[PDB]
């Protein structure tokens, strides 16, 4: 293998430059199933990867595991293999009264309440998403008629609240702060989308949206 | 007036809900003239305000002055007067060799190297721009054929040490900022300015929309000096862009 | 199950109060096999659990996955299920030239270069191991004739910049970690890993006992590459050691 | 111009080595009016400057604008032009029961609750005034029979309280922390005086005091 | 003298490689009295030192004074003279209901609420005791039948509580954080033991325990 | 006694409200002898106290010992006994090449590189000296014809790494202090000492007056070694100065 954890080689990617990075293997398979020529590449610890194609171009789908630490490994090694655009999809609850279950959330930037993001940039640096990716997710969501909210997500290491709600924070999760910061401070494009499950259909649509967004970014 | 600094009444705004906020009062009239029925509302200190019309809707153009403290006063009072969308327009220097004079920068979020933003949200909170505003600014730039760069900006409470300038009286830069510019450059930061951290953070945490566009008038990383119109043409384009963006946000 | 992630019921543990917690689920069965009546309890994501018997007492072997967040979930749920003693076992790289491949490291406390630990105790609080556990691990190591090093470990939220690795995509390390490895080396830190800060801090602040042992399978400060059994023999010894230690802690 | 913002040249200062730095242009004119040969030099954005003379020596009066950020620009560029002593005068409220409207406050050091001071020295460094300047302000105040209080001022970026009062803090403003720190850490002398307007006569006397203090420091 | 404060020379130590470091001179004398050939070496400010022998090997006993600052001086200069193992003994109160007056506390690591420890290592570094020393203290305590508790001690600069109690902290004092951190980050072995006097017999036994622990570490 | 450490009763002070606080108890009697009717009050650990008379008023001379923790105890107990004005006197080394042995330093404020001060006021609060005390000390120095330097002092919780000394056992200085001395020098800091941050901060935040004077007995930035009377004459002058200053503060 060309990398320490993923068990992948550059050749395995077949020129892929974009990767979709959900948290678990189950979701990886479901995402890969929506694309062309899905092929399972490897599975080591929390990192299960597949290769697939969109409009004739190779795309990678790889699970990140739980939290910023494991996420940072997957993103770095995928970068080493040639990936330059990362799209994460997840399912989360919402903390705003106007956000309904089934809605889709596109994250513009995250509140950095994690530890790993600090390993890439000091706290003053924004955990901001790439404009092209954010645009692609919003466009994809709109193309399937999804009710979408675009804004800030609070990201922490644990599985201050009322304050985040009062500040307009949409939801909570644990990986976006690390993902967005490590990409925005290293010349990598990153996007984040999530289906609201509380405040598998919402997940299926969020999954479809991330795939259609990927298509726009190839 | 119903505000302690701008010297404006809510009636003066004619129900305007969008404001273009340049830093220099000298640029206010110029921007207002681009629109319909421009009228000078007030002028107190560095807070010069004009009102205009764009496609039937009243719009405000008000200067912020230099720095986050000055900017917070302008933004908070305008918000008290009903403004819900803020578009900052300015001219800036770039810190990336590939960014050229005449190019346009649209900021997605800023590095918070200031103090005022901390009064509106903890450091962990991102100084992020509103999506609709950023989209509007990117589309307006493209419609004009401008070479655009979309990304991160470093917002500093100082023009000198915070931007790691050494051609100063002391020639010294405190530890925190020694080698900081090279770091920001390596992280893909486009430029330095001094008001966005406050503007973006206070708007994003208070349900207000804000965006920022700037024309590059100099690049300290290139040895070629900016053409005689070191500002003019570029400033004009930047103004054109923010007005066109506002037109899509009313 | 009575826990949201491990998919285990308290009854599944058979009253076990000690758990051996490796990071990789692939190593769980191997460890469980060293003991009596090993049985696979569950396997959800990177949380693979087996139950076994040691001198008449039920013991649990459950993987933690990578990182403090993942580890906190495993530890908290196991604690909810009755586990009061945690022994982490792993393989690691060393950062001291005098530490050789095949040697064994027993950690007294860790440098908290993570985020999860902060949710259980402020930074001022030490990520310290329980004395009984550390003693048990040191004695088990000695009983096997292993070359043992007892001291501080650096626990990082990242495998790359936090361990000051430059052979990366960007080749860049943020200021905070530039020159950090040489500093840790000068302070006598033995190695880097990614879960101990969370494990030790949450146990020490919640009345639970925890210890950690690891077999050295590589040393980035030595040019000689690890023998073909870069892991095997050493892993085997490390597993032998933690099981023997557990035997003294029941 | 020899500087980026002020629109001034070294020649414009005619050897001036001391500058009085109030916040607004109106106050600049009033201060310059108390000295000999007052001449308006320039006005760019928040920086309006005048030149005048005291005992035959040139002195500069220049507005700083609002907050530490703009203040830091004015002070640096004036330093580049040769100014080595800075005296700020302002009008503020007081937070101590024994301080009466009309009294004069001379700041020995400031609580650093601003952002700009950190761009010159780490937080452990004191935002302390120069001894000669503080002495000159106290002497000037006493010479006109002003009731004076000497002590600490809290300085922040916004336009913790009861705590400052309990700690003996005299008043609140937004520029002294930056001014004092940037000068005390760069070999420049700085002083701060203020008239109490709540808790234009108090201002007129504070203005006279800063001019008479300047005279003692030439 | 070979050092700035202690007034000692390398020769004075006669090969000593271990030092017992209590806080006051009275305790120094009492400790030295338990060993062979006790000799008072010097007394300068808070640093009073004696030399003695255990199993034919020279050992130093030296007072540290109050707090991390003075402690850091004593430990550094003793290190310069050849000491490589330091054992501190003190008397403290306890904050846990199950800890009784007369019990002995052996510190595994300390909560770093002091200022001096930061002069040796960043806050993330643990103020952890050396394993051999901790083991020697526990063994010595057990050998005289003392009721012993092993765990964390909170160390501050002043002469958050309920929180420390809830986190299992055993007691409070002011020197261990500095001692343990400066030793663990500089290749020096350090141990900490204390007799509980509230929550001279407990002191006499704690004193005996530190001497017997020293014997095991020569 | 009515205090837990000094072993003094309020009656012992004879109503004194000013105290001269040197660090070394050995220097207490020397200072007390300069005044009228000197008498040894007590001596407990490094807290040696004497009482004297100056122009009819009772004055106290009490040692503080080394470091902020020790100093806070002395100051707080003396304050409990009625002392409202504290004058610290000491001998120090300088870090500025232009400051010579024999010169006198009067401190306006200190860099808080300690921990004890933080218990009395947050870091943002300045470790500033009282104006009356500083004026009194500057005037007393001038009256004696001493070459005086008035400015900032760096107060450290350590004599070694905090003062960036490398001639130590480890020869190592933690990141925070690497290159710190050159920084302090560039900022015009006059010297290093270890008690002022605590003394000045606790007095300034509690309505008490405090000042500090010190005689330079060495300069690590000059290669010339201090004359055989490396302390004597200078110490004598420093003592003379603080007594004369106290005379103006009663």
């Amino acid at each position: 293998s060309d990398v320490f954890h993923l068990g992948l080689t550059k050749n395995d990617l077949q020129g892929a430059q974009l990767a979709i990075v959900p948290g678990d293997p189950e979701r990886v398979e479901k995402i890969a199933a929506l694309m062309d020529k899905p092929v399972k590449l490897a599975s080591h610890r929390e990192f299960t990867s597949w290769r697939a194609e969109l409009d004739g171009k190779a795309v990678i789908v790889c699970s990140t595991g739980i939290g910023g630490p494991s996420t940072s490994i997957a993103v770095e090694e995928l970068a080493q293999l040639g990936i330059r655009t990362f799209l994460r999809i997840g399912t989360t609850g919402a903390i705003q009264p106007h956000i309904n279950v089934g809605d889709v959330l596109v994250t513009t930037a995250s509140v950095r309440l994690d530890g790993a993001s600090l390993h890439f940039a000091p706290m003053e640096f924004p955990a901001v998403a790439d404009f092209a990716c954010t645009t692609a997710l919003v466009e994809a969501a709109k193309s399937i008629g999804a009710t979408t909210h675009v804004g800030v997500t609070a990201s922490s290491d644990t599985f201050s609240m009322e304050e985040w709600q009062a500040m307009g924070v949409m939801n909570y999760e644990m990986e976006s702060a690390t993902l967005l910061t490590m990409c925005a401070s290293q010349g990598l494009r990153a996007g984040m989308v999530a289906g609201v499950i509380v405040n598998k259909q919402t997940e299926s649509h969020a999954v479809k949206i991330v795939v259609e967004a990927a298509r726009r970014l190839l």
